[PDB]
């Protein structure tokens, strides 16, 4: 007598590594980064019309 | 404790200095300038038919 049981392969996934600039929405930002924000209080931007 | 406040950028405008002879309305005028008009009574323009 000869018997066995077998695995025929096992499968994974690949996470879609999405950069933000690959999105078409990246126009609607001005993504300019801080090395510090948690040390800051209320910041401001001045408009003159 | 270390804190901030921020003034990020100061935004202005540019006024639109429209010349009247850059307009498509300026056909309907005949604009010849007077150096004086207040020295003038009723003046006339003649027509012959």
């Amino acid at each position: 007598d000869v018997e066995f049981d077998a695995l025929l392969g096992s499968y994974c996934n690949t996470l879609s590594l999405v950069r933000f600039l690959e999105l078409g929405l990246s126009v609607a930002c001005v993504c300019t980064k801080f090395p510090e924000l948690a040390y800051m209080n209320e910041g401001r931007v001045q408009f003159e019309v």
